[PDB]
């Protein structure tokens, strides 16, 4: 209902000297209200630890007002005679922000001095808001191929 959450472009070149390399990430055709989208790095070919590539995971916020979001990499200094590295970007399926998951929870604990009052719930209501859930496109992924260019050089001269 959402739109199509997904990678401006499915495989990205970056500089081996670019210092850091933001993709643009398509948001959704309807953007409605706050949306979160999870993403993380996969180790392709490239090594991980900040070895080949500095490895990220976090989240990016969407939103009705929040266009466009980057994933920042370090694209970390070659190796020793690698001729160039690919790993993925994956890009998790959008949650809803709810605004309130703080609903209460204060209710009189006949005890002095205990945290369990017993708040006995369940609520599958993140079903029930997934009528109106925010969906991500066909193919989410990104192939991010590290490609070695000293032509243009983070280090200005």
């Amino acid at each position: 209902h959402a739109g199509i959450f997904t990678f401006e472009e499915p495989v990205t070149h970056v500089s081996e000297s670019i210092g850091i390399m933001e993709v643009k990430v398509l948001r959704t055709s309807g953007a409605r209200g706050n949306v979160i989208v999870p993403y993380k790095t996969i180790e392709g070919t490239a090594r991980g630890g900040g070895e080949d590539f500095e490895d990220t995971c976090g989240e990016l916020e969407f939103q009705n007002d929040e266009i466009v979001k980057t994933i920042s990499v370090k694209v970390i200094d070659d190796e020793e005679y690698e001729k160039n590295k690919t790993f993925f970007l994956e890009i998790g399926e959008p949650r809803l922000v709810e605004m309130s998951e703080k609903k209460g929870g204060f209710t009189i604990t006949e005890e002095y001095d205990d945290k369990q009052p017993l708040t006995s719930k369940e609520e599958e209501e993140r079903r029930i808001a997934e009528m109106g859930r925010p969906i991500l496109g066909e193919h989410t992924k990104l192939e991010v191929i590290i490609e070695e260019s000293y032509e243009f050089k983070s280090t200005v001269d």
